[PDB]
């Protein structure tokens, strides 16, 4: 439906945020940045892969948290429109190797452009 769209759109936004928020601020921990690892989803083609992002959302904030710059208030907003997309409680499968918080952001946006051009 295109409430499906509508939701997804307001999560795209929301990590289009973020990415933008880490590809303008270069000074602050270019170190500490590309350190963390994130857990990638082995295959994200349908709504319920949201649950892999789901898991992350928590190590994700920690990550944004030691930017000073609001972390806490866009990572909830993200937690609650992923709560309303894929909700059965699906065993979600990861990939083996992890990816930098750039490519995690990047593969989400992509996700949610993906199934965006589905619906329409
Ligand atoms: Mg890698």
């Amino acid at each position: 439906t295109k409430k499906t769209q509508l939701q997804l759109e307001h999560l795209l936004l929301d990590l289009q945020m973020i990415l933008n928020m880490l590809n303008n601020y270069d000074n602050p921990k270019l170190t500490r940045m590309l350190t963390f690892k994130f857990y990638m989803p082995k295959k994200a083609t349908e709504l319920k892969h949201l649950q892999c992002l789901e898991e992350e959302l928590k190590p994700l904030e920690e990550a944004l948290n030691q930017a000073q710059s609001d972390p806490r208030d866009l990572i909830s907003n993200i937690n609650v429109i992923v709560l309303e997309l894929k909700g059965t409680t699906f065993m979600c499968e990861y990939a083996d190797e992890t990816a930098t918080i750039i490519e995690f952001l990047n593969r989400w946006i992509t996700f949610c452009q993906s199934i965006i051009s589905t619906l329409t």
